[PDB]
């Protein structure tokens, strides 16, 4: 697995306004922080968040060793009014 | 995946009297280099040696990215007279 591989499936499945994938392993793949941003979240409580990101990344979770959702915000969250 | 348990894999299956393991990926247990001395390859050719290489390490070959067999040699080749 590779951030590349990592960043095109979310941005595939969430369509997100922000992504950031980080591989905080030392380069290795095998850790991800990522901080996603999508409409496709609106109403949708915390657990369906994660959800939609495990389902998006259902590969990679196969692989790796690690991966913290630091954010998974609608736009407005985001960037609050 | 980590380098001991590649150790271990290789340990119980080979029984063998000279083991190294060594990560090529820079501590990222993706990449291994293998040598292995055993009773067992004697009178086998390198194919079926490679494969009961790849069998003691059934697992870990769908996860990790090279496995490098540098040597798989009997106690004979290992200890020329």
């Amino acid at each position: 697995v590779t951030k590349e591989q990592v960043e095109a499936s979310l941005t595939s499945k969430l369509k997100p306004i922000h992504l950031e994938v980080i591989d905080i392993s030392g380069g290795c793949g095998s850790s991800f922080e990522v901080e996603v941003v999508s409409e496709q979240f609106e109403g949708k409580r915390l657990l369906e968040r994660h959800r939609m990101v495990n389902a998006a990344l259902e590969e990679e979770m196969k692989e790796i060793h690690a991966l913290s959702i630091k954010k998974a915000q609608t736009p407005q969250q985001w960037k609050p009014p």
